[PDB]
């Protein structure tokens, strides 16, 4: 006889891509539980400008802040065939 | 005979993108109970201006804050065939 | 007569790609529970300008801050085919 | 007879890619639980300027930072064709 | 009979790949329980500014830091086909 | 009979790769518990300026520093095919 | 009849790659346990700067600070087909 009285406060505050908390697998028999791994297979004129949390051909996770992000300007971005007197 | 009095008292804030909390298995036999893996298989005259959270060609996950963005500007972006005198 | 009685007060702060805390395997028989390892098979005329979190064709995990990012200009970026007199 | 009254108060806190806490394999037989390696398998006229936490083509894990970063310029970024008098 | 007791007061604090703390493994027979091992397998006209924690090409851990990061320039990239007078 | 009653207040700051602490395996009869070795095998016209913690192709851990970085400047990065008179 | 009762007070501080702390293996009969070797089997026109803690092609570990990097400056890098009259 198995007897299981599992108890988890959890509390997750600014995790993002978090995974695989407070899982609770009771049984008699139980052939790989919990399989959950991460597996990576990684084979391998224009004037820009960028400012900020920027992906652009990614396959990543998520990206955030908790808090504040001040006052930004990219003031000025003068690129391709301009001219000035 | 199995038993099980599960008890989750769960608080997630400001995580976007989060994944199997708080979940219970409960059987007399089971197989591969919480199979959730993350594989990833990643095989491989224009005047641009960018401000802020952004993605172009991604697969990535949720972009946040919790918290305040303050006034930003992008003041002044003079770029293909442009002429000033 | 197996007995379990777990309990996890479990608190993630501002951690983003956490994993497999707080799981609880309880049986009579039980094979490779728990099963998440982490493998990476990792096989191998423009001005641009870049501020911030950035991420271009990477397939890596959640970048993030918790506090504050102070004011970021990126004032003047003047490159192809320009011309100043 | 097997007993088990795990107890575990787990605080994480900017702490990004933790993996595998607080578990709790309890059981009268148990094969190979807990199996989580970490396994690498790694074979093998443009003007840019970057600023900040970047990632290009990489596998890696959750970049972060807990705190603040202050007030960055990238100020003058003038390449390709470029012509001033 | 076995019996266990286990209490682990754990804190993670600023630290952003750790692994496998607090994990109790509590059984009559058990088999290479907690196999983690880290395994490494390692076969074998721009100009380019970079500020900052950086990665490229690499497979890497998480990489940050806990405290303030202060104000930085990169002011003056002037590359590829540049002509000033 | 086997007893066990373990105890362990552990405190983890400032460590990013930490691994294998306060794990407890408690049978009546194990083969090679707690298995975690570390195995390396390892076989074997551009003007480029870096400044801060960087990787370019390497599997290395977390890198990372718990205090403050000061002010860095970067300050002028004259590169392929330029001219200046 | 075996028993056991270990305590362990373990605290971490600025310790990246620590490893195999505060284990406690308990049993009747047990074939090697704890058993975590580190193998090592190590067969065998650019103008480039750096500057800071910085990884090419390594399989190395953390490498970190605990305190203060002062400002640094990296303050001209004029390289391949440049020319100043």
């Amino acid at each position: 006889s198995v007897s299981a009285a599992p108890g988890q406060n959890v509390t997750i505050s600014c995790s993002g891509s978090s995974s695989n908390i407070g899982n609770n697998y009771v049984s008699w028999y139980q052939q790989l539980p919990g399989t959950a791994p991460k597996l990576l297979i990684y084979e391998t004129s224009g004037t820009s400008a960028t400012l900020g949390i920027t992906g652009l051909q990614t396959a990543d996770e998520a990206d955030y802040y908790c808090g504040t992000w001040e006052s930004s300007l990219l003031a000025g971005v003068f690129g391709g065939g301009t001219k000035l007197t």
